[PDB]
């Protein structure tokens, strides 16, 4: 207390002098903002004090600086570089918010950064450019709770910010302190559907419980009950702000669409449409499960970053409405009528009933008699339906396909249609996938059929490396937005950027800034640009035991001992995870979803796809395609039955084990003559026999791109073998090949005369 009293008689700013410290609490010139959660309000308060900046300083304008660190270690030169243009003598006497925000990425050097520019009031490089603090100034510093006798934290003024339900907790009584904040009161605009109070209060049917009309304009309710009528029907236990605000959105845009065409007063269109109103209330906050509810769990520090609604879990509903404002879209769950006079819903295909009671037997004679696109199945569909359906259902007009071999399962649609819902809501939307998972196909063949026939460039994917600074992505992501406005002036299009790989960076804090915040190194983001943005990420998996004792046991191993590396994941040391991924922000925890699982179906089908691709230069038989097909999906097969020397497969290795089976077959003339001179001049009598070049390249592709990378070769040879052709089917044919072709590729050098020849330089 001592200490919190000092710093705060010595920061406080006399009346007389004006300073910016006028809207903090009882004119202090350094504030705090902080929280344990992440997404409670710890920026809408640094906003907020700029809105009560301007309506009470009487200035024309105040000037706002954000500064966001992102270096795990703290850099002051950056900062002071950033605060070095608000030095000349115009700003010396006008009041400036500045507000510092230190991202959760930071670990090193964050209370030494503190104590030296809010105690000190200085900050000094190496050059001497000084930069000294005035008690004009607001030094809002933003920081997560490090939590690990008092932190170096507590001894400046704080205002802990609240997730939803402490608010509802603690504050009971709408006591509304500048200490913590509850429901802001401007944040009636988007929450104000509280047509949960109608069909909630009114419970019965026949007592007009959502009535024939209801609208928003207008508030109707106190800011104490909208955060607990929200979390009754959120299905988060604990919500953050940023879990709430989604759920929320979600919400008032399908109603807002709901209170859309089809909602009207005609004559006949089902004589009393009884419970078409509390089937949307009931069924889409139902269905808003998977677009607010967290996918992640709530090998240490992976427990965060492992996925728990996988796609392939808990099926997703999907109504939409059509936004040409005709039809809905029932695409996922089939409803069959109850025997009770009820109707329920059921899964795609296994017919389970997901919920209960959502819709009456009554209304569901008015709606099958009023046509609406109920139980259509789009599994056995054709392609030019399908494509019109999810057409119309997207809002584009027009039907031109922009691939044929993209398939469409009702899986590979509802993927789609939750991209373009959260395009359209608000959502960010981030999604954790393996590599070559589909997510990048999908992404291109949707902004394809954006496009229609349009020459644009409405998609911009950057594959973000680990050396992707915050420069790079803020000048990416600007340049997105000019383009996003050409777009949206010329065509008239929606742009995407996607960032593939978004958290093998360093500085992921920046796609986090992009995504949740719409601002760019703190300038806001151009609303109404028409740019949606997209971010992918790696999975959280740890190296399976054996094949991390291999990785050590090869060669000198690391030069020091394993345990001491820098490079840790928390405890994991980056050496051990499949993707050298990096933390992610608190604050995209909630929003990532699984893109799903590749299917051995679908598998097939891409390397059915990508041999075709091969014909038209190689003019392949189709015994040799049934070939490589079947060698090539066994032999993933086994790569992936390997936990030991193959942590994981992608569908980029048959792009590469097909292309040098190409670059084999285009040279196998000039290598088969030069293979039988070779034997000829060995001892070996005339046994040569034909020598196929198909199944010659085929054999010894895959001695390269998967079997002489291995260290159980006999296994992999003996489960693939049974794939050849009759003639050829022999683990030691494959060796007695491949060792022929690794003779013959030596024999052509002047190698010395006591120059081993072993199976190790041949290899090479
Ligand atoms: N009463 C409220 N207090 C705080 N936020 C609210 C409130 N009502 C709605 N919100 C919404 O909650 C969101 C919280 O986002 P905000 O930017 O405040 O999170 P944050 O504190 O910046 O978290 P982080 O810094 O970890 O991103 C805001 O975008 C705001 O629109
Ligand atoms: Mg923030």
């Amino acid at each position: 207390e001592a200490i919190q009293a000092y710093l705060a008689g010595h920061y406080r700013v006399p009346k007389q002098t004006l300073s910016a410290a006028a809207v903090f609490n009882d004119r202090l010139c350094v504030g705090i903002v902080a929280s344990e959660r992440a997404g409670v309000g710890k920026s809408l308060y640094v906003k907020r004090l700029h809105d009560k900046m301007k309506m009470q300083l009487n200035v024309k304008n105040v000037p706002l600086k954000t500064i966001r660190l992102i270096d795990p270690q703290v850099d002051e030169s950056r900062v002071l570089g950033a605060l070095l243009p608000f030095l000349d003598a115009q700003y010396q006497k006008v009041p400036v918010l500045f507000h510092l925000d230190v991202t959760s990425s930071v670990q090193t050097g964050i209370w030494v950064f503190l104590f030296k520019l809010l105690i000190l009031q200085y900050l000094m490089d190496i050059n001497g450019k000084m930069w000294l603090r005035n008690p004009c100034h607001l030094y809002i510093v933003e920081i997560l709770e490090r939590r690990t006798q008092f932190s170096f934290l507590d001894i400046f003024p704080k205002v802990t910010c609240r997730p939803p339900k402490e608010v509802i907790d603690m504050e009971l009584s709408a006591l509304r302190s500048d200490t913590e904040p509850g429901m802001d009161l401007w944040e009636f605009c988007s929450e104000t559907f509280q047509r949960p109070y109608q069909y909630l209060r009114r419970f019965n049917q026949n007592q007009d419980l959502d009535t024939f009309q209801y609208q928003e304009g207008s508030v109707e309710g106190t800011p104490e009950e909208c955060l607990q009528h929200f979390l009754f029907h959120c299905g988060v236990i604990n919500p953050s702000w940023s879990e709430l605000r989604n759920f929320a959105r979600f919400l008032n845009y399908q109603l807002r669409d709901c209170e859309a065409s089809l909602f009207c007063n005609p004559s006949f269109i089902g004589d009393t449409l009884r419970g078409f109103k509390k089937f949307v209330v009931t069924f889409m906050i139902f269905m808003a499960r998977d677009f607010a509810t967290p996918s992640l769990h709530t090998e240490e520090d992976l427990a965060p970053f492992s996925l728990r609604k996988r796609w392939e879990s808990e099926p997703h509903p999907y109504v939409f409405f059509n936004d040409d404002h005709t039809t809905m879209t029932f695409i996922g769950f089939h409803l069959q009528p109850n025997i009770n006079g009820s109707v329920d819903a059921i899964s795609h295909l296994t017919g389970k009933v997901i919920k209960r009671d959502v819709m009456t037997r009554d209304l569901y004679q008015g709606l099958l008699l009023q046509r609406v696109p109920f139980n259509v199945d789009f599994d056995k569909l054709p392609r030019h339906k399908k494509l019109e359906r999810l057409c119309l259902t997207l809002g584009i007009p027009q039907a031109t396909d922009p691939d044929k071999t993209y398939e469409l399962t009702t899986d590979n649609m509802l993927k789609i249609l939750a991209i373009e819902m959260r395009f359209r809501c608000g959502i960010p939307v981030i999604i954790m996938g393996e590599t070559g998972c589909g997510k990048t196909r999908l992404i291109k063949f949707l902004s394809d059929l954006r496009r229609g026939g349009t020459n644009a460039d409405t998609i911009k994917l950057v594959k973000v490396h680990g050396g992707t600074t915050a420069d790079m992505i803020y000048s990416r992501v600007r340049e997105a937005e000019n383009v996003a406005f050409a777009n949206k002036d010329q065509h008239q299009l929606d742009t995407i950027l996607f960032f593939d790989e978004a958290n093998t960076t360093e500085a992921i804090s920046c796609i986090k800034e992009v995504l949740c915040d719409h601002m760019v190194d703190g300038q806001p983001l151009a609303e109404d640009s028409g740019l949606h943005i997209i971010a992918a990420c790696n999975p959280y998996r740890k190296h399976s035991e054996e094949m991390i004792c291999r990785l050590e046991s090869a060669g000198l191993g690391y030069r020091v001992s394993m345990e001491e590396t820098a490079d840790r994941l928390g405890s994991i040391p980056l050496r051990q995870l499949v993707y050298r991924v990096h933390a992610l922000p608190p604050s995209l925890i909630p929003l990532v979803w699984d893109f799903g699982q590749l299917s051995d179906v679908a598998e097939k089908l891409y390397i059915q796809q990508i041999v075709q691709r091969l014909v038209e230069s190689i003019s392949l038989d189709e015994n040799g395609t049934r070939v490589i097909t079947e060698v090539l999906c066994a032999s993933q097969g086994f790569m992936r039955k390997t936990e030991d020397e193959c942590s994981f497969v992608s569908l980029r290795d048959v792009e590469r084990c097909v292309k040098v089976f190409r670059w084999f077959h285009e040279h196998s003339a000039m290598l088969l003559a030069q293979l039988n001179a070779f034997l000829s001049k060995s001892s070996v009598s005339k046994n040569h026999t034909e020598r196929d070049p198909v199944l010659w390249s085929l054999m010894l592709a895959i001695g390269v791109c998967y079997h002489a990378s291995l260290e159980k070769k006999d296994s992999y040879r003996k489960a693939i073998a049974r794939f050849f052709p009759k003639p050829y089917d022999d683990s030691r044919l494959l060796l007695d090949e491949i060792t022929r072709a690794q003779d013959l590729f030596l024999d052509g050098v002047p190698l010395r005369k006591t120059i081993a020849k072993n199976l190790a330089l041949k290899e090479n």
